[PDB]
């Protein structure tokens, strides 16, 4: 029926100057513009949207929250979870992807989060750059909330929610934000890929996609971007 | 413990030029701004805010969701229904808050809604001023969505929503935006006022107001307005 | 599509030897019985219970677990609410239908509860034989549970959760068994009838009932009592 | 706060004769007795019981359901998933724990269920002895509902609802009854045993059980039988 991807825009922390987080710090200019953009994506092309998620983070929402307001709808029930964000980094932060990469450089830059067995080092309660109990988060065994977090496991983040929750009413329209590596994560157990692909599909911000599907949800109809040339 | 009452800001359709209507038509800048005003107001001030509910409708949810970005959360639950929105009119609309005024004069254009026994006059579907089933509106007994409506029937849209769903979280921090009358409605059966009171108060839209109350919901701490001087 | 209206049996206070009420207390041998009965009606015949809805109350809904046990499903989510009980008696309690009908005897006892002005005298909360706060009941604004309570104002018990959960699925199969009045409530506003009419129509508990109705919920197809002669 | 971790009784099926499955089919009179001396057990003991979680299935509820009755409730919200189930049989069905023990015999009867890496055989969609979509089954990615399934994976089914939605309420008094091997699965992830452990407690159906922990659910006050010599 409809599966909207959505990948935010750029935050405003890491992206500009090298840095940001599964932290949750909004997003730039870009973000309101391009979500706006795809906003203006799923309605003006065509269809509407019936059911919204978001990864409980101001980042994403921003970008999905405007899209709603220009095609003309805002109104409708929306659901938050913890299961849609972006892989928690590791025990890096700031940085400023070039220091780290000056650092240690190589496939450690570029493969640390990828595949597995190395995601970002873990990550201690005594660094700003951490996300524990922000009020929200301890409405959940506390014995979760990652460390650091690769988009393996963050399969299973979309995995149990998805067949649970969402996969229940997608007998209609349905619309699941996040951004980064969830949308990957979305498409990638969807589709084909294979763990060590995807891995070079970063997917573009501000515009929105639909997958189609059907009853046991594997994609008939392939994949529309709105602006194939975005 | 926590009552945030916030009347939207003016739409941009009867406001500016005489019009509007329970028909559901975003607001100009004054909107964003009062409200991330308003969502300024909270968070800056003190507070932050835990539920959030609106009458399914883009007009007053994008006074709600702008505040939120603002203050700095944007995460959280949120609850959208449709016993919460602005007194459907009645059979004028477009009007220009003259020539209908100009036309009947009066108490009538004064006291059309107001009181009660006179609503607007009610209104058939074959005016694109009304409001139906715009999908949403039929997960609802059909046999529903009024037809004029006042402040006082209007009472039991705010009441059994009320007592049912919100009143049973309050036991912490929600907010349900709405405006217009709504916010009246929340407070006029609240407060003392009258049935003949209230019709004196039309509320500060972009600010934001807290009741405090306890347990049995009677409002000991009495109503805060960020901007007492707004 | 399907209205299963199922009135329990007749609990095993009151009945039995006079007294019972809003009070809460269980149900005698006919329940299970007549509830079995019933479970076996909507199954053995034909059908199956796709939602179930409770008046917060282990009286009704032993009458409503059994039938499900027997027809052979069991197996669903099932929704309680406090909107789908008896009507509250008044200031009696106890009595045994004969000293109080002894006592002030005539349309009293007749009338008391029947059409309105006039419900049972009220409640203190001195009185073992009232209901207030038991647990549950207070995640409702407290000033909710009734006092006297009649089957009039019990329409909008009926009302609202009608309209707004249950009328939302009804677009699929959902059964909401209550008794004595609420079945009646339903009915008698479903129907025609008009305020002075139920009076005059208790409704077989045990057995149970299906409107049929379609979109606008106004019941095309008639009644089937599954026992027309029962 | 409260875990309340109850093991049906013993069905109907394979027990008595030998056979049983994931299948869903009652249970015998034990189960009521057993049940509802559990629920004895809870009340007359002490604590009562805030919020029941079920398999969706007939048997385990039947259990549930009685306890509930007995120790004078019966009335709260109750929530039932897919998440709480007997660990899928293979390949078998019926067999009679003789002849499938008396053909391969071995570890093999023992072993299979019990580890990993050989579960019971699969199951076709051509034996009445599977389960697929009765209803219900098709709310959920059809690409689920498993084939064999061992009380591994089952550690899964357990844990994403687990923390998800009770962990969320568990701030308070909540029950989920199951049986067989959720509850071990339940303990086993929760305890300490080690995939190797659990292995030799099958845990006494009818009783009941309560973990009690706090914030980070880590049981701090052990675990009480209300019937140790039970």
């Amino acid at each position: 029926p409809k599966l909207v991807l959505v990948r935010h825009g750029q935050s405003e922390w890491n992206e500009k100057n090298l840095f940001t987080g599964w932290v949750d710090v909004k997003l730039s200019a870009k973000g309101q513009q391009e979500a706006a953009r795809a906003g203006e994506l799923l309605k003006e092309k065509g269809v509407n949207v019936l059911v919204d998620y978001t990864s409980k983070l101001s980042r994403a929402i921003q970008t999905a929250n405007i899209a709603l307001e220009k095609a003309d709808r805002l109104w409708i029930p929306v659901n938050r979870s913890w299961r849609l964000n972006e892989r928690h980094y590791g025990d890096l932060q700031g940085k400023d992807k070039a220091q780290t990469l000056k650092k240690f450089g190589e496939e450690k830059f570029n493969t640390y989060r990828r595949s597995f067995d190395v995601p970002p080092p873990p990550i201690d309660a005594s660094s700003p750059f951490s996300q524990k109990g922000d009020e929200r988060y301890k409405y959940v065994d506390p014995n979760v909330l990652p460390e650091t977090e690769s988009l393996a496991l963050v399969i299973d983040r979309l995995l149990p929610y998805w067949q649970d929750v969402i996969a229940k009413l997608v007998g209609k329209t349905s619309m699941i934000a996040a951004h980064g590596n969830s949308l990957r994560g979305l498409v990638k157990h969807l589709e084909g890929i294979s763990d060590a692909d995807i891995a070079k599909l970063n997917i573009p911000p501000g515009t929105i996609l639909v997958f189609e599907l059907d009853e046991n949800l594997k994609p008939s109809k392939p994949s529309y971007y709105l602006d194939p040339e975005a």
